[PDB]
């Protein structure tokens, strides 16, 4: 398809804040890696440093960090004081957005009305999101230790407490919507996670949106700003840090990687428009491709078969002879297994044309920037293509060679070299979970192609396979029966679902809750450990895997095929429990010191271990891989040996509807045969109830739907299989998705604009709609906007919402609505059309039209895992530790000093955050 021009670039990398500064550092072979400090960890790092294999410790503090960056919050379309109170994650993304648009010459342009943004991002806790959840666990730990040790015992806060805006918990998807609002973008926006490949996934999909005309300009970039303690504990349990402290991509002596943080952004336009408008072109994206490794390797290990495949797909897409590639910016992280596999893959592919391109890795200078890792790689390659110079890979003294000696150090510049027919470069990124991307780049040019291929025309999507697990409605058949009988799944909180925290009077007082709300909780799931290869994986991933597997079977899918897996989700907020455990190391030490009780080292470790085990289990290898959101999509692709892209997609409540839009685009721009769209939100956690209370009151009793003033608790997971309508048979089809459309904003006007677009796309009139599936969230501003817009649009249609049956499932809520609607249309025995409306914290309105089809769809070691976990207080107060008796006697009758910083509960109080429709922070 058409050449894409890069017309603006920005970076915030370890060591640099602008592309020319970064380039000069590369030319000078600057090492930008450094040791983490309390600025990164919020604690003294030495207290958490030990040897490999030591529990709750990391064995390496080296990384690529962002030091001495002072964000300027002025000059955006959102108020300075609001933006100043957001995490590095948000601020770094806003910074590179402003810089990249200003570089391209479009900051504040009316052209931004047709500009979208796709953002690679980690679904991990951030330094700010921790502040919103830690006091839940630590108040309970504090009160248990008072009961065990001394009524005046006081636990210290995990770090210096800071007042923290609730929006800092919207980690995965909201940063992309915030960029769109703060820069005035009017096009599509979402975040995605493809682990180390997310930057090139974002660029490739943004090119796709340009090729289908969904936008006339796109921002594509990524940000890596997770809590460094969470990141480094993970790479320590993975044993990914080098035992000899040598991180040296391509070097024989390298034993591992160092991780890193930062952000990057690029501005993309079709080359025809860039030449017409007189933009500065940095480079041409000639083509590229995505792939998944499919079956064969552990979720953290690369598979050469998927890497060769993405090369084949990329040069075919670019229509470029692989003989012409001069330089490849490699994924090479310094991990031995991965460095050798990538060298084998490149040997296999390029030896077919007898080409030996130069090779390099900017991970040598910066570390591995995780979701942002592709940004410095692509920036290096595009600047090298424009300037005709290739910077060195640093610290490379004794280079590896490929399996058969095809590539050696002769192809790896260790100084700046001149460039070795357009100058042509490849960029490769190979992420955890088998997620691969390769982009083909060429030097900038004003010359337009005379002939290029075009995207396929869009078609309605046919839903051919579905499964659902909402509350106690544990499969599609049970959900269908529930809906037809107008029943609900509302129940009291399962005993272990909040780890017993609903019994803590101080926590519940802070949350202003008389009781845990009645709601559609999932108490447990049954799963076949044999089929799914299950140190257990967290329920977020197990729930998604089960429904996706069932939907794939229901849709008649076939193993080994080019099928994509998109998972709509936001972060598992229960991931904060892991640092909730780990941080008690210094919290308990500080408490004992400050209060004046001098235990032995062995007594203090035993006391600390008892408290830790109450909160969470110590990190284990497989369990930590399930903390990584994109891996749940990869696990399905590995089970089915699928080769399409496998990613998570995050856009808050509109996550699923952005997946529908993406699936349509994937069929237009690639040869993918089917797309699984799965969705999961275990939104009955205490963390989610805490978070959503900041936006409006919950219905504690769990019991015109638009007239409700409180939201209902629910949780679960569901999945659908979609194919283009022209490629399914009648007996497969539940219902068709005829249109999905979006409009910026959250008010009644935005609803009518999105609805008009969707009705036009579907080819029907508003009077053709039989009924309306309202969002009906129970947040008053959203309900009130729908009460205005929907009866006006559809005066003769009845309005209802699936949330009345199974509650508000937040990041999965679009899937509940689609599946309810598809089941109803599949039952039609009256051409019938139903509209679905969507609102959320992403500040856009989604509107969908679904339609009935000719026929009803034709149907084709089990272990129980409970959600939640061990009761925190009981695990501490009833501990069977023998040495606990002697510790209690060291406390008996003593006067304790007050601690300097006790656990603070202020951030738990419902914050009263105004809805997007109020425009409270719009300048
Ligand atoms: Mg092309």
């Amino acid at each position: 398809m058409e050449n894409i021009a890069v017309v603006g670039i920005a970076n915030l990398f370890p060591g640099s804040q602008a592309p020319d500064q970064f380039w000069q550092q590369l030319l000078e072979q600057q090492d930008c890696r450094s040791k983490a400090t309390a600025v990164q960890m919020g604690v003294d790092p030495a207290k958490y440093t030990a040897n490999k294999g030591d529990t709750d410790k990391f064995y390496c503090v080296h990384g690529g960090y962002i030091s001495d960056f002072n964000f300027d919050a002025s000059g955006y379309q959102l108020d300075n004081d609001y933006l100043a109170g957001l995490d590095d994650l948000n601020q770094w993304g806003l910074y590179v957005t402003k810089q990249a648009l200003t570089d391209a010459g479009y900051w504040g342009s009316t052209a931004l009305e047709n500009c979208g943004v796709i953002l690679g991002n980690l679904s991990f806790p951030t330094k700010s999101s921790n502040q919103l959840f830690m006091p839940l666990y630590h108040q309970v730990v504090d009160n248990a230790l008072k009961a065990v040790l001394h009524p005046d015992f006081q636990l210290t806060h995990y770090t210096a407490p800071k007042k923290t805006h609730a929006d800092n918990a919207l980690v995965a998807g909201y940063p992309a919507a915030l960029i769109a609002q703060a820069a005035g973008l009017g096009g599509s926006h979402f975040a995605l996670d493809a682990a180390c490949a997310s930057s090139c996934y974002s660029v490739k999909l943004a090119c796709d949106y340009l090729h289908t005309g969904k936008a006339n300009m796109m921002l594509a970039g990524a940000v890596s700003a997770a809590d460094p303690m969470f990141v480094n504990m993970g790479f320590s349990i993975f044993q990914a840090y080098p035992a000899n402290n040598v991180h040296a991509p391509f070097d024989q002596n390298s034993q591992g990687l160092f991780a890193g943080e930062g952000a990057g952004m690029m501005v993309l336009k079709r080359q025809s428009d860039a030449v017409r408008d007189g933009d500065h072109i940095y480079a041409i994206i000639k083509g590229g491709a995505l792939s998944n490794d499919g079956k064969g390797e552990f979720v953290l290990s690369p598979n050469t078969k998927g890497q060769v495949l993405v090369y084949e797909r990329a040069y075919a897409d670019a229509d470029v002879d692989p003989s012409t590639v001069d330089y490849i910016e490699c994924h090479a992280t310094g991990t031995p297994k991965g460095d050798n596999v990538e060298l084998r893959s490149m040997e296999t592919f390029f030896s077919r044309v007898n080409n030996k391109p130069l090779l390099g890795s900017v991970k040598s200078n910066l570390g591995h920037l995780l979701t942002a890792a592709g940004m410095p790689g692509m920036t290096k390659a595009m600047l090298a293509l424009g300037k005709g110079l290739i910077p060195a890979t640093i610290n490379l003294k004794q280079p590896l060679q490929s399996k058969n000696g095809y590539f050696t150090g002769e192809q790896m510049p260790t100084t700046t070299v001149s460039w070795p027919k357009p100058r042509t470069a490849g960029v490769s990124v190979f992420g955890f979970g088998g997620s691969n991307a390769h982009l083909v780049l060429q030097q900038p040019t004003q010359t337009l192609e005379t002939n290029f291929s075009v995207a396929k025309p869009r078609e309605p999507l046919a839903i051919i396979g579905m499964d659902s697990h909402f509350g106690s409605a544990s499969n599609l058949a049970q959900f269908k029966t529930l809906l037809n009988n107008n029943q609900n799944t509302f129940r009291e909180l399962p005993e272990q679902r909040w780890k017993g925290m609903e019994s803590n009077a101080n926590v519940m007082q802070s949350l202003q809750l008389r009781k845990a709300p009645k709601g559609s909780y999932v108490e447990q799931l049954d799963i076949d450990f044999l089929r799914f290869k299950v140190d257990c994986l967290i329920p977020q991933q197990l729930m998604m895997m089960q429904v996706a597997d069932n939907a794939a079977k229901d849709g008649g899918l076939v193993e080994g095929r080019n099928v994509a897996v998109l998972v709509a989700m936001g972060m598992e907020l229960e991931l904060h429990q892991y640092r909730g455990r780990v941080n008690l190391t210094t919290q308990i030490e500080d408490s004992l010191l400050q209060q004046g009780i001098n235990l032995t080292v062995e007594q203090r470790e035993e006391l600390t271990n008892i408290a830790k085990d109450g909160v969470a289990s110590a990190a284990q290898l497989n369990q930590y891989t399930s903390f990584i959101g994109n891996i749940m999509a990869s696990r399905i692709s590995a089970l089915w040996d699928f080769s399409g892209p496998a990613i998570t997609v995050s856009a808050e409540e509109n996550s699923v509807y952005r997946c529908v839009e993406l699936a349509e685009n994937l069929f237009q721009t690639s040869d993918v045969e089917a797309v699984i769209i799965a969705a999961v939100d275990l939104s009955g956690s205490i963390e989610n109830i805490t978070l959503r209370q900041h936006y409006g009151p919950v219905n504690e009793k769990g019991s015109n739907i638009l007239d409700q003033q409180q939201w209902l608790v629910g949780e679960g997971a569901a999945a659908i299989v979609v194919k283009p309508s022209s490629q399914v048979t009648a007996e497969q089809v539940y219902a068709r998705i005829d249109a999905v459309s979006f409009a910026p904003g959250s008010n009644a006007k935005a609803i009518t604009i999105a609805a008009d677009k969707a009705l036009t796309l579907a080819g029907i009139s508003a009077a053709d709609v039989a009924s309306v599936e309202a969002h009906a969230s129970g947040f008053s501003a959203e309900n009130n906007a729908e009460k205005t817009a929907l009866p006006t649009l559809y005066p003769s249609a009845s309005i209802s919402s699936v949330k009345a049956n199974i509650g508000h499932t937040f990041n999965a809520s679009g899937m509940a609505s689609i599946i309810k609607t598809a089941l109803l249309l599949d039952q039609n025995t009256s051409s019938k059309h139903i509209a679905i409306n969507g609102l959320g914290r992403d500040n856009s309105c989604a509107h969908l039209i679904l339609s009935s089809s000719a026929q009803a769809h034709q149907v084709a070691l089990v272990k129980t895992i409970k959600l939640g976990g061990q009761l925190i207080s009981n695990a501490i107060v009833n501990s069977a530790s023998s040495s606990l008796h002697a510790i209690k006697a060291q406390f008996a009758g003593k006067h304790l000093n007050k601690v300097n910083q006790p656990v603070m509960m202020d951030n738990l109080k419902p914050q009263g955050i105004s809805a997007h429709a109020t425009n409270e922070y719009v300048v």
